[PDB]
């Protein structure tokens, strides 16, 4: 038998980290990242932290407060002065032509941001690695409402730069939640209303799938699963508890796992373990699913669903005019 | 709170663009450009827009029109003269030994120019980096149609260069669908013929999916969301508005999206929220849906999808002959 | 308006191709290309053809008769002798210290070729590029039929050498079909009665979807799209062409598309244009689909598969066994 | 006709293969091989297994015991002596600053080795490679278990290196069962505890597929397949066979497939050809289907999943309670 010993978590370390680099410089630092090269340079996460410093004035000393270092960890350490340096906190070279940025690298941050700030909404880097298309139609409506259409297209500067590690970073910061909450309840001046439209669209809901799927559930389900005892009383409870987060958070209601929001976890499947099992069920048929704590069972939740529930009936005759609306498609009458 | 600034656009900006080179250089330059480590010297872009002037005689001259430049970018600028050089009209190199093409390689052209034009009549490079058996079908059906089927799987000389960047960049310029239209309704000599006779079928009906999603929706439905009232009254209005805009554009209307006229927007989403959310739902369903400006609820869509139409009878007897063919796959009548 | 002129084809050319090497030379061709840093120094698919040659005696002087090269083209041409050699007919180095394949070097090739075999057989790398867990999982079935299991797992000598290219450069020569028609008909002794034994599994019906997704609405369709006098007439006949070629070509049948028979095309959707239309549609809703020269439309097909059809009752009553067997499960009868 | 002859299998062969080094040098070999130029020192699978001998103490001495090698393959040979050397037990670098692990790296070394152990429980690569954000799951679950939830994000030190080919590697050995078994039996102080809740949440029926398929068509399918005379009395044995392995092994049923015991193929498709038939293709409608010695066919499992059949009544009435429930919803009664 082996023992049962395990490796045991040692305490500190100092691990690499991104940085901010100064306020002064951000963006001097930020033009100087749009180069590969110079990215190749610094930790990963880096860049995009400085483009988000760039995108949002305010926002570097918010993260500063939130214990982000000024300091980036270089890809290698140099051994300029008999000492050995393995970070710094300015990211642009010793050659410094500064320029300004072009309207096209602007809109190439923003894409990336986009990106990023999706993926930090949604709590995952998943989707940016792959599920994307979506992604560009959100960046190609931002553009629209900008007056720069072309630029949905064209603004592939950054392209190369996935996201995805400081989606990553972002995400494991204790700060997240209330970052999130700052972006959507801040009035942004435009290009900020645009581009933060996009966002609070994709942050709606986001992270609250078990509260989505249950609502949909409860609105489309045409089967007598949601008469199964177990099930229908979690029904009353959930709506309840439902009603009293609505009230308590106001417009910040779909926004509760987008900022992390404690009550979020209210409204999880542990909370409702029956109903959420049927609704799980009812959704995999539609397109295990038993939830740790629920009593009822598939083969329950199998028979109820070959019953059929009314929502009401709505009259055995068409109007004329729909009648002969339906002639123009080949529909001759209900059946 | 964070203020509320965001960054601003700047005004203009130099950045990096591909380039066509010179009309009397075209083959020479795409000859060169068959070379991977030439086309690295150079804007991802450019060999595409060579090679499609060399498909297309004639096109170079549209180019020009549009403001496509004749220089491209390098990849690296090169301090030839003490000035600096970032950009240069001509991309065959000073080792001048002009050979001619052979079959293979201008299959190979045809085959990137065909994923490339695929690309830009549907409006993405999404399916070009991935969902591409579809694209190489259509590429050997045209190799077949030219007397070379073998060549639908051994032209493969540029399979390592991926038009999706040219087919961002061209999808971004404001004469995308003239250059479409253009393609369309020319009458090319053979094997230009062949050649457009796929894009001419990848083309029909692209880009306007919320008409052809409603167009199966009113064939294919057999339930009753087609009978809610607001859907329905939507049903009467899509079809006039369809049948103006048939009358309007004739041979050219499967093609307005692809060319990007100004008419395709009458049908989309928003033109008819309460029939698009419907025939989403449907669609969703057969294989959220509830679009800006829709009154019809989810609920009320599951409701009605649960309740039979009909589509007209045909008689409850198989004629003698029918029902004897029946037997053979071991049916034994109506049910 | 453009002119309508197009590139035209050029006649010859010179493109670099693969080769086999000479027959005395297998062996050590094929353990000196075992090695990447070999590979990289030939055309991509000159290593699969050497191993193909390795794992058949015989088919090296096939090959030659159906117009292989002994030469395949170098990755770079040398320069050796004021004259320019950019290819060679042996792939093994000066340093000429000859070994034996090993076991897992062995079965390592036997992964390969798999991968690469089934390619040519259902005409498409794109399952090998991808979908290829199926895969791995014949190649476990032959290494348990060779009794080295393990192998299954750990031939991985040559996993990162892709087939993909070798399957289209195969499936593009005049050849193919009777190369696979060898493959299918010849007796191997072991390990090649197990080798080919996956392959077989893999031929039959390959390249004839049409047929087989056709069979399979005829044998469980419970609709009444089967009754549609188009396609119903179709049935018929296509069962008697289908027994016409079975008879034809007796345990052969199977393997028409894989050997690029030419009667494979009497089994395709332009030969029974109503009937592909019926089971593809079918075919689509139980997991556009009207074919060229159909007369069927969707919306006859979309009413007719709203009504059964019968195969036939078996009784009213279970007997007592399969009713006591039903309790163990839940089931109480029939309904 | 080609001969018959095959390419024969020879005897022995010295390949590549991975190492553990020695016991003293783990920790060392460990931080060594956190290093990306570190492991392209090495055959690829070293460093899972280094890491899995850090992670659980007396591993190694097992590892031993099964016959893995101490000496690691070595990337390139190197000619220090006069004498060519190929391989090596010790990884760590002559220059020998030890360092300790830091907390954040030892979470990644969990994360690494949570994938591979997953991957070698369901004995498949395939989803490591891809099938990741589940996987992801099960980390940060773990992570949140042992407080510290914010690893489950920034713990990707080995982010690069993914497990796939020590999953491959590891599938391949004989002792893989027992490897497994030890790990789902041994009692770990945590945190191998919360480590291995997660490899057991994994490794229940896992490999056992054919079973929970079965299972799930038992108590879930509603129609007359489970009545085809064939299909029924396997039923009956399925529940006999399936409650006499229960009985044998208790705690371990849900394991067999995990540790390759003999036993699991009792429960293989081979075993129950025609229920197993049955269980498949409703699976597929559900979500060829006829395995190898059934007698069912897909036209008949057609025809009876078209007929229902009863799993009981429960009251054609729904109490006042779930009534006005009913109503919260929309919803009026049974239909």
């Amino acid at each position: 038998k082996l023992p049962g010993k395990f490796l045991q978590y040692t305490v500190g370390g100092s691990d690499p980290h991104p940085g901010i680099g100064h306020e002064k410089d951000i963006r001097q630092n930020a033009v100087a990242l749009l180069d590969q090269s110079r990215r190749d340079m610094f930790h990963t996460v880096t860049p995009s932290l400085v483009f988000l410093c760039l995108l949002i004035p305010g926002l570097h000393a918010a993260f500063v407060h939130g214990g982000v270092p000024r300091e980036s960890y270089l890809s290698t350490p140099v051994t300029r002065g008999e000492q050995t340096v393995v970070k710094t906190a300015k990211f642009y070279g010793e050659k410094t032509t500064q320029r300004d940025l072009t309207e096209l690298e602007i809109s190439s941050i923003f894409s990336h941001c986009c990106s990023l700030l999706i993926g930090v909404v949604i709590g995952s880097s998943s989707k940016i690695k792959a599920g994307a298309e979506q992604i560009k139609k959100r960046f190609k409506t931002m553009m629209a409402a900008l007056n720069r259409p072309s630029h949905g297209e064209t603004a592939t500067l950054l392209q190369m730069f996935n996201p995805h590690e400081a989606i990553d970073w972002i995400n494991g910061q204790p700060w997240v939640g209330s970052f999130v909450l700052s972006l959507l309840t801040t009035d942004f001046e435009s290009p900020g209303k645009e581009f933060m439209d996009q966002i609070k669209l994709v942050a709606s809901y986001a992270q609250m799938t078990t509260y989505t799927t249950i609502k949909e559930y409860l609105a489309e389900c045409m089967d007598a699963t949601l008469t199964i005892p177990v099930v229908a009383y979690e029904i009353r409870d959930f709506l309840e508890v439902s009603a009293k987060l609505k009230e308590d958070h106001a417009d910040l209601f779909p926004f509760l796992g987008a900022i992390r929001h404690p009550d979020a976890i209210k409204l999880a499947p542990r909370s409702f373990p029956n109903l959420a099992s049927a609704a799980f069920y009812w959704s995999k048929k539609e397109n295990s699913t038993i939830q740790p704590g629920a009593s009822v069972k598939e083969t329950q939740l199998a028979r109820y669903r070959r019953r059929e529930i009314s929502r009401g009936e709505d009259g055995a005759e068409l109007s004329g005019e729909i009648s002969a609306i339906m002639k123009m498609i080949g529909v001759t009458g209900l059946n």
